[PDB]
DNA sequence: TTATGTAATACGTCTGTAACTTGTTCTTATGTCTGTTATGTAGTTAATATAATTGAAGGATTTTAAGA
């Protein structure tokens, strides 16, 4: 169980290093939606329509 | 004129320095042997139990072998 939670919180694609140049970077990073990651799209397999 | 005696001078030279060399003698670093402890290997255990496993996912086109 610890391994699963630390996998998700330490090695996930969506668990990213915080952007901290300025407050706007923080707010924008927290309000970001990614179609990539597990269960999502890959960049060499995502067409124009999406 | 010529013996004589001092004096400059050049050459041996006796001795003081120093180089070359060995004895030997002591000290130390190293290689080796031996004894002890930890490590590494191996064999055995006898209610009974008898077809995995875990994912993973909006691809878009070409070319080229098998099947009919």
């Amino acid at each position: 169980i610890s391994a699963a939670v630390k996998e998700f919180f330490g090695s996930s694609q969506l668990s990213q290093f915080m952007d901290q140049n300025n407050p706007l970077s923080e707010v924008t990073h927290k309000r970001r939606i990614s179609a990539l990651g597990p269960g999502g799209l890959t960049r060499e397999r995502a067409g124009f329509e999406v």
